[PDB]
């Protein structure tokens, strides 16, 4: 298929929020890898004004979850996002950048 255009890699949580600050639309976002927790990933989403930054939580057994519901990949954890919020404080679903291009 294509790689998917939501993986930043280890890019600063400031460039995060950099990036996402000129996306036009509520839930653009990005997956990147923290480098205050290396090993951990956080998922970074624009709102308003604003960038909201989340943990990626690990289970036991290495499932990924925001909150309560887990999966086996990111990919599955982003895509389910897509359509339940992200926030517990607005209704906020992931939707990809649109880049540079
Ligand atoms: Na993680």
């Amino acid at each position: 298929m294509k790689p998917h255009p939501w993986f930043f890699g280890k890019i600063p949580r400031a460039k995060a929020e950099e990036m996402l600050s000129k996306q036009r639309h509520d839930g653009a976002f990005l997956i990147r890898e923290s480098e205050s927790a290396p090993g951990d990933f956080s998922l970074s989403v624009k709102f308003g004004n604003d960038v909201q930054h989340f943990k990626v939580l690990r289970d036991g057994a290495g499932k990924y979850f925001l909150w309560v519901v887990k999966f086996n990949s990111l990919n599955e954890l982003v895509d389910y996002h897509r359509s339940t919020s992200v926030s517990r404080n607005q209704q906020i679903f992931l939707r990809d950048i649109e880049q540079v291009p």
